[PDB]
């Protein structure tokens, strides 16, 4: 049956936004997956760019196991199309919540065991996400959020 999940995409290489939106479009174009929101954007501040990031709502017919395949295919989409012909890589997407349930595979943690710890997580989390419980520390994630000057709208 159908899942509600949690998704972190970051980028800080090219034009950032048009990574992010892309990367979104992409997801929203699998089988078993669709966007129901969408954080605002965040700025997070040595001389290579600022990352941006957000926070994305799925829902999800997918397993955990299959969506992490889905976000993994999208940052290989995305990194192989590329123009440069080396660099950093262009996007992380990451799985922060998936339902209310704790995962612990070699390859896969969920939630993730350091968004708690991260504001350019938790801000943007928190636009959509401010009465999901993280359930490790059992606290929802409007109590979990704290103010991080260095965390800006973009
Ligand atoms: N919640 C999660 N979301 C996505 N990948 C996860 C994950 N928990 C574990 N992983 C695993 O970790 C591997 C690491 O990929 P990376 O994206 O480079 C880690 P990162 O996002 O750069 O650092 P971070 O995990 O501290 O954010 C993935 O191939 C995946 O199998
Ligand atoms: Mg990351
Ligand atoms: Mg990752």
């Amino acid at each position: 049956h159908m899942i509600q999940a949690y998704l972190g995409l970051g980028s800080n290489i090219g034009d950032r936004e048009s990574q992010l939106n892309d990367a979104i479009k992409i997801l929203n174009e699998y089988d078993g997956i669709s966007v129901s929101n969408i954080s605002p954007i965040y700025e997070t501040a040595t001389e290579q760019p600022n990352f941006l990031n957000l926070c994305v709502e799925i829902q999800t017919t997918l397993t955990v196991l299959q969506l992490l395949e889905c976000c993994l295919k999208t940052e290989e989409c995305l990194h192989r199309i590329r123009k440069e012909r080396w660099g950093p890589r262009t996007l992380d997407v990451d799985i922060l919540l998936y339902g209310e349930e704790m995962i612990d595979l070699p390859k896969l943690s969920v939630p993730h065991p350091r968004m708690n710890e991260r504001a350019f997580v938790l801000i943007p989390l928190n636009d959509i996400a401010a009465n999901v419980v993280e359930p490790r520390s059992k606290l929802k994630v409007k109590d979990l959020v704290f103010v991080n000057d260095s965390v800006k709208r973009y």
